[PDB]
């Protein structure tokens, strides 16, 4: 039970879900802030939302209704649902250079001022779309600088706590980093909101990793798995689906490329449309990606795999018929003495205008603290634990040391 | 290749996007089509060179896509991607080294590939100077072209030596370059980038 374990009381009529959207006119001077809400319970005519957005302690909108929004099909609509819409004049973005955030209200109430019960979130503004063959964040490309990161504490092994959070993004940007993908399953919920507030990008991730299959491609593919599999990406989605610093969605990791990969994709292009989606199994451009995303994919040399070769970064985009961004998901491995090249990669990104980057694997050791004879700590790894089978320092690819410390 | 050639004007358009010289471009590239187009050598149609881009490109190889489908047409000027080539052709363009020149910049050309919106197949019409005591880094290409799909290799520029024979005070000859007739303005070894010497016999 690593992760927090919670009560939560709620009144019988309750908020259920909710959900903020955020459109923009072409320069960016003008938004529109879109709220849906659903409920739960007893829908009663004298009941009512508000939905307020704040900009510290200043009311920058605020909009009330009732339940019930439009027609959907031939059966009509849904009464326990309403939309709002906001309209925002000259809206303060938010971006991983300035994470300018508001705060957004949602209220539960009757038509008499009684409040039942208020939820909320901090929305920020920004706008993800690839076009044209390029990834842009708010109408400019970008430049990811980023790193693959674990949940990883030497002493609590995979428990976290916001101090450990809190280091680790300080370290990230006094680093020059952008962006942090999850590697490779939902991370602890403050995460998101940290980086929210303090700024990265975050490519969330499905927690599903089927690498020792054979074909890696066998559970993916079958049917059987769909609803398992499903379970993995819907809910992470109905859960970190109004995060700011959530910028690209990933199917998971390293599970090759099966029919349930492209149901899943299409599933979520249809839920929510404001974020591409990428998955890098079954060779790095499948139709369940958005974005090509290889690791380990040299700059300038091919690694010609059978089935699923490795182009050259700068090669894998030209091919015929390619026009998708490329922005690396692993790259780099950097376990211990290493990091030759990194300079290559840094000035291709910079030369390759659809060549946007990459994520560094990884940010921490995933060594663990042992004792000795003397009650003298020791970092241990691999089979240290009698543990079989294992593959020892392959869990030491880390830019700084379980402590945090620093690789050079 | 068409016989239209106006480098020498500022800018390089100045006719070949004036209506008035429609008429006679116009006349290079018909008649040049209906005398050749039985040919199955002949596999690309060019408008001409550096000439820069005119909308009297654009109608010229608007005729010949509709008159002869059977081929592809090509020109460089204006910046090798114009609109009016059905490939990317510049001269020069460097493997790994971009020259982004105002208006018509010269990217490396595994970099031009992936331009965003870029989707057509690049074949260098001029590359490697084969200027005196040159054809230095001429494999770097060839490796290009064998590891890129969409370099379809190019034209070496260019075969021949330009030079021209005289005779001396003993009626023995030799091999004459610009402005060596009194030719004024003149080039001078400019006209010799050749493979081969103007006998045929070969460069190193």
């Amino acid at each position: 039970i690593f992760r927090d374990v919670s009560l939560l009381h709620k009144p019988t009529t309750q908020i259920s879900d909710f959900h903020v959207a955020t459109r923009f006119n072409d320069d960016f001077s003008r938004a529109v802030l879109e709220a849906e809400v659903q409920m739960c319970g007893e829908l009663r005519d004298y009941l009512r939302v508000t939905v307020s957005l704040w900009q510290g302690e200043t009311q920058v909108a605020s909009g009330t209704a009732p339940f019930g929004g439009e027609i959907i099909d031939e059966r009509g609509g849904y009464a326990d649902r309403v939309t709002l819409r906001l309209n925002v004049e000259n809206p303060k973005l938010w971006s991983a250079e300035i994470p300018n955030l508001y705060r957004a209200v949602v209220e539960l109430h009757t038509a008499d001022g009684t409040l039942i019960e208020a939820e909320a979130c901090d929305v920020g503004f920004r706008e993800v779309r690839i076009e044209n063959g390029l990834l842009l964040l708010n109408g400019k490309p970008l430049l990811i600088r980023g790193v693959n990161r674990h949940e990883h504490h030497p002493l609590h092994g995979q428990v976290m706590d916001e101090q450990t959070m809190v280091q680790d993004i300080l370290l990230m940007k006094q680093n020059n980093f952008n962006a942090v993908r999850c590697s490779h399953y939902p991370n602890h919920p403050l995460w998101y909101t940290l980086c929210d507030r303090y700024g990265l990008y975050v490519v969330d991730e499905a927690n599903i990793e089927t690498h020792g299959m054979v074909p890696m491609n066998r559970l993916t593919d079958d049917p059987r798995w769909l609803p398992a599999m499903s379970e993995r990406v819907t809910r992470m989605v109905q859960r970190d689906r109004n995060h700011p610093s959530v910028i690209i969605w990933s199917l998971g990791n390293e599970s090759g490329h099966g029919a349930n990969h492209d149901a899943l994709y299409r599933w979520i292009k249809s839920v929510d449309p404001s974020r591409p989606v990428q998955y890098e199994g079954g060779g790095a451009d499948t139709t369940a990606t958005d974005i090509i995303c290889p690791m380990y994919a040299r700059v300038d040399e091919d690694q010609p795999f059978p089935a699923v070769p490795k182009w050259s970064i700068k090669k894998w985009l030209s091919l015929p018929g390619e026009t998708r961004p490329l922005i690396l998901c692993e790259y780099a491995h950097a376990m211990g003495n290493s990091l030759g090249g990194f300079a290559k990669y840094w000035q291709a990104f910079r030369q390759y205008p659809r060549l946007q980057g990459g994520f560094v694997w990884d940010w921490v050791d995933q060594s663990l603290i042992k004792y000795d004879e003397n009650g003298n700590p020791w970092s241990a790894y691999g089979g240290d634990f009698g543990d079989t089978p294992n593959d020892r320092q392959f869990c030491m690819n880390g830019l700084v040391f379980a402590d945090r410390t620093p690789h050079p």
